[PDB]
């Protein structure tokens, strides 16, 4: 009754021991109820919402863009050690070094830098820790300007990380490092600002004054204009340079080898453009882990400094949820090749399925098929379109098919499709093309009429809808699969979590579901 509110204490202790520390004095500061999540989409009876929503008590930053260390308070009648794996947890999930647990008289820090875990007689100051943290990362005092050369601004905490660590990296003298992030989480925000960063500071591998010269690979940068230079149809004269595989016969060789001080790859899973431009820095992106078919990605830039997966994104509200309904065929109640011709016999038990879903469902609900071949996508294409001639009497552009023979009237379907606004075509059908072609958030449905022959590809698919879109009603999705095994078969819980719903059904030869 006398006894501190935990809110008490913060305002009559910890606020105050913090600032005496210095904490407030710009360039830093201190954010009281740091939020840095969304809320995971959550599901409660019939209806749903975000649950979670993330929070510190308190977060250190060294710099505006440069947190430090966090803090976990407590009611100062409550012992100290209580908060303290709390606190180390928000610190790991932060990517930072240091950490407290605090009850207003008493302050715990583990300090990762030692490993030690001790009491203290007040907070460090800003200087004290980034010195720790300078010195146990090994940056010597002409980087520092680099490490915390500002952002460019008006990145989630993730973005952060990753941004910091390839920094880091580069200014410690490692010249290949690799990025994990699921797709959709902003690789390109990260590649930007380790840019921007590394550019403004005027730093490079050979130490002098000059701005850095770097290349951006793939198959928001309008802040560094006129820096900027496109590799079409050959200029030695800008700084920040866009390149795609088709447009660098090798024409790179034109530039000597050590032009770039630093080159920056959209998804790594060319190795002669990389070795090509060693001793340029090289930070390498990719959009899935670690496995069977990804091992050289990871074996020419090493471990990853950073991973922010599918599971994360989707626990801190910033990726979409699924539900998986594998479909199997009666029949089945080993091969390869047989496996693609019943999946072409079957186009239009897949279809009849897939229209009694959608019927049940949304029959608006955009969705994107993922078949054999062009041709089956064709097929497919066409007996969606008739056993929905209601609709398509109304919307010709219902189903439509994007593949490559499609050409520029494939694009057109594709550029509709992805628009928040529009309500058709709802349904595309392809083969290969949309696994990495499509980027529509309101996508609902995610279909597999395929054989999946790598873990890559299948995250690329999935990856198709993940996309949050609150905004439009795009909150979760649907991973309808026809394959029968493509769901187990690459089921990646590490990476991706378990979906929320998970069922199969028995289908005839109709693709009536059977009982």
């Amino acid at each position: 009754s006398m006894a501190l509110n935990e809110a008490d204490t913060c305002r009559v202790y910890v606020t105050p021991k913090l600032k005496e520390s210095g904490w407030e004095n710009n360039p830093s500061a201190i954010t009281e109820q740091y939020t840095f999540t969304d809320g995971r989409v959550q599901f409660k009876g019939s209806k749903v919402q975000r649950g979670e929503q993330k929070r510190a008590d308190y977060l250190l930053k060294y710099t505006r863009d440069f947190p430090i260390a966090v803090v976990e308070a407590k009611p100062e009648n409550s012992p100290v050690g209580q908060g303290m794996q709390q606190a180390k947890d928000y610190a790991e999930i932060l990517g930072l070094k240091f950490a407290y647990s605090t009850n207003g008289h008493e302050i715990l820090e583990f300090d990762y830098t030692t490993g030690e875990e001790q009491l203290l007689s007040r907070f460090p100051t800003p200087d004290e820790l980034f010195k720790r943290l300078c010195g146990d990362e090994g940056i010597k005092d002409e980087d520092l300007d680099t490490l915390l050369s500002p952002y460019h601004h008006v990145p989630r905490y993730y973005q952060q990380i990753a941004i910091n660590r390839a920094v880091q990296s580069v200014l410690q003298g490692k010249k290949r490092s690799l990025i994990t992030m699921a797709t959709g989480t902003g690789k390109t925000v990260v590649a930007f600002q380790i840019s921007w960063k590394l550019w403004s500071a005027r730093w490079n591998r050979t130490g002098d004054y000059r701005k850095p010269r770097i290349l951006f690979l793939a198959d928001t940068f309008t802040p560094f204009g006129d820096a900027r230079h496109k590799i079409e149809g050959v200029v030695k004269s800008r700084e920040i340079y866009f390149a795609i595989y088709q447009s660098i016969p090798g024409l790179y060789k034109e530039f000597p080898q050590d032009f770039f001080d630093l080159i920056i790859i959209d998804e790594c899973h060319w190795r002669e453009i990389l070795e090509y431009f060693e001793p340029a820095f090289q930070i390498g992106m990719t959009a899935t882990p670690l496995r069977e078919d990804n091992r050289d990605t990871y074996r020419y830039f090493g471990n990853p400094i950073y991973t922010y997966s599918l599971r994360q994104g989707i626990d801190d509200g910033f990726l979409a949820p699924y539900r998986v309904h594998r479909v199997i065929s009666e029949v089945d109640a080993t091969k390869d090749f047989e496996r693609v011709i019943a999946l072409k016999a079957r186009t239009d038990a897949f279809a009849k399925h897939l229209t009694d879903f959608m019927k049940r469902t949304d029959r608006f609900a955009k969705t994107i098929v993922f078949c054999v071949d062009q041709e089956h996508a064709d097929e497919m294409r066409r007996a969606l379109n008739n056993l929905n001639s209601d609709l398509s009497r109304k919307h010709p552009d219902y189903v439509a098919r994007v593949t490559s023979e499609e050409g520029k009237i494939g694009k057109g379907h594709l550029s509709r499709f992805q628009e928040l606004e529009t309500s058709t075509p709802v349904i595309l059908t392809t083969s290969q093309l949309l696994t990495t072609g499509v980027d529509a958030p309101t996508c609902k449905n995610v279909v597999l009429a395929r054989v999946v022959n790598s873990m890559s590809e299948f995250k690329q698919i999935v990856g198709r809808g993940t996309r949050l879109r609150e905004d439009y009603g795009k909150l979760w999705f649907n991973i309808i699969d026809y394959t029968g095994s493509a769901t187990q078969n690459f089921a990646d819980p590490d990476f991706d979590g378990y979906p929320e719903i998970e069922d199969e059904v028995v289908i005839d030869e109709d693709g009536e579901e059977v009982v």
